[PDB]
């Protein structure tokens, strides 16, 4: 394989024969590869349109090369929440905030995450000001999941050799291929997760590769361009179970919720989506709560579709009724309050 | 104008707004675009499907940054015969002897070049081995033009400010939109041309270039391949005349050539390549002999179209007549015997 051969191939319109996409993300991911052939590669992937198939060997690289957790420290049922980001709006830290949530109903949690790349304040970053430790490597992280009930996977403590890759990404700037690798590569590899999408064409795909791996995953977009379950209006999901996708349209208001306006979503920097948090653990009413409980509920959904006998509608009102209660008892503000202690005693 | 506002247009599979190719070229010309943006926007430039109007905004953009020819040294009627090469068929030096024999016939050449990238032995290499100087500068070129009638400008020489740009194109190996820029580029701005394209899909992008600053040039695509008028086959000519692009097939049959196989037009080495120059110019008949009188008719059936009443079939049957006859004589072989002399005489 090749350069000239791989980019020709892509710039023809043409899926890349089978290895060939794990062959340039290894190239990529061992510094053999020039950041030029880096950004064609990743451009050419993208307006070829990318394949499941394609994708799933990407992602697959990336695991092969991350820092794994150790051996039986990972829960069989442990869940993820987390979002390719890039939707451009900018709202408060929807899929951190759930995470908490879902942890504190019971749900094992690891979740993968980064900084902001376009928002003003990513999940790290608020996690960060909220004085959660974002730093930590596997050993840490393994504990913190089982002392406390949630471990953080920083991407790039977990990912060094996607290094020269993230380079690329930031120099070029507008988002391909690679903007879908992070929910995909959690280096915990829990086999559920609620995965937002900002890139409604791409989700499909997403939502194929969690399918070769028989997750029980929830892909979604907002159908008003969240990468996240919205309250503004419906969210189109892509529902992962038994190794097929699923497409159908999700409507909360299904479910007795307001619709409400983005603005009611609106974040602001690190500091200030911190203070966000704290309003809604605290049990603070109104648009910011309710989209957390749902995407919390949709995550807790995904857990319970590791058991083929997951029905929808009951799955969602236990959701719904688990991750209310977690925040109304107090669960939640008391992990997160345990979370802060556990990083701060070593 | 940013990479993020230009990238992002482009991957959304969208033509630029007027000036936005202009802009990013001129970043790549300054040395201000990091490799990784130069590969991106040469992608997806290519995978969007390039228009005249942004190809024409690039070349314009080159010529902004080009060393020119000194005032009144280049004559009204000069022509260029040029290609994109990457026809990945080792071919001999076709567009170089044609230039040599069209030379030979009084219209005057002023010839773009450049180095193999894809093939044994480019134009440039070929006139190297041959003893002719290639990398004079705009005075010398200008003087080679009037005493001897030809003169050759080297792409690296003129257009030392695009160094960034094809370091880019030798890293990613595959054909981008930048393939197209050397025939487009040539920095004595002749008038007329015969330009050969090795890309089926890309001729008709050029001819509309050429058509859009009026001259008069054939583009040229072999059947087989070829970014020559080939004599194994019929070639796709795109006729440009009165700032219109016509489409026409060429069939070398209907003026006597018998078919060649693509084979007994093969070269070799720089030293090969020179030896079958000298055989032509020196009367050697058979394939190698046809293709070149062929491809020298077809520039001075170029160098007729500058004027409006310029008739397809006469203009051919001339320059049929013309480029044998320079042979003949051995005013070929003795232009290149001069031309050489020159370039050790300065
Ligand atoms: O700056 P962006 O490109 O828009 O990305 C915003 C966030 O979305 C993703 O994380 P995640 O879903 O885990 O964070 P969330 O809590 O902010 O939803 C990504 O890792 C960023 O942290
Ligand atoms: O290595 P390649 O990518 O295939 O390019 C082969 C040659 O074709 C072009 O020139 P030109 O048309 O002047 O050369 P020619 O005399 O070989 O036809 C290009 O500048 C190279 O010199
Ligand atoms: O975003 C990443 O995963 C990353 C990984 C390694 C180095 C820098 C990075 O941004
Ligand atoms: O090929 C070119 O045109 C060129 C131009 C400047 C520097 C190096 C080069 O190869
Ligand atoms: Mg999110
Ligand atoms: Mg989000
Ligand atoms: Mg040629
Ligand atoms: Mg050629």
């Amino acid at each position: 394989p090749s350069w000239p051969q791989i980019l020709g191939r892509l710039t023809d319109n043409r899926d890349l024969a089978r290895g060939q996409a794990a062959w340039a993300m290894d190239q990529i991911m061992t510094g053999n590869a020039r950041p030029a052939q880096i950004a064609a590669f990743a451009v050419a992937m993208t307006m070829k349109a990318p394949t499941a198939d394609e994708v799933g060997e990407l992602a697959g690289v990336m695991l092969s090369h991350a820092h794994p957790l150790p051996a039986d420290t990972v829960p069989d049922d442990a869940v993820d929440v987390v979002g390719t980001g890039g939707d451009g709006v900018n709202t408060v830290n929807l899929s951190t905030m759930a995470a908490i949530v879902v942890a504190a109903a019971g749900v094992p949690v690891v979740k993968h995450g980064n900084r902001a790349a376009s928002s003003l304040s990513g999940g790290a970053d608020t996690l960060e000001a909220l004085g959660v430790r974002i730093d930590l490597g596997p050993d840490l992280v393994a504990r913190s999941l089982a002392e406390v009930g949630i471990g953080f996977c920083f991407a790039p403590r977990f990912h060094p050799s996607y290094r020269h890759a993230a380079a690329v990404r930031r120099e070029i700037g507008v988002p391909t291929v690679f903007n879908l690798l992070g929910p995909l590569t959690n280096p915990a590899r829990p086999r559920a997760g609620l995965i937002g999408c900002a890139f409604a064409d791409l989700a499909e795909v997403m939502a194929g590769v969690f399918a070769a791996r028989r997750s029980s995953v929830l892909v979604v977009h907002g159908d008003d361009g969240l990468d996240e379950l919205t309250t503004t209006t419906t969210s189109t999901i892509w529902r992962v179970a038994a190794g097929s996708v699923d497409k159908l349209t999700f409507d909360p208001a299904g479910f007795g919720f307001a619709r409400a306006q983005l603005d009611q979503l609106a974040g602001g920097d690190a500091q200030a989506n911190a203070a966000a948090v704290r309003a809604v653990l605290g049990g603070a009413r109104g648009p910011v709560r309710d989209a957390v409980v749902l995407n919390a509920a949709g995550a807790i959904v995904a857990h319970a579709g590791l058991s083929s006998r997951a029905e929808w509608l009951p799955a969602w009102e236990e959701g719904l009724r688990r991750a209310s209660a977690a925040i109304d008892t107090g669960a939640a503000e008391q992990l997160l309050a345990r979370w802060v202690r556990f990083g701060r005693q070593i």
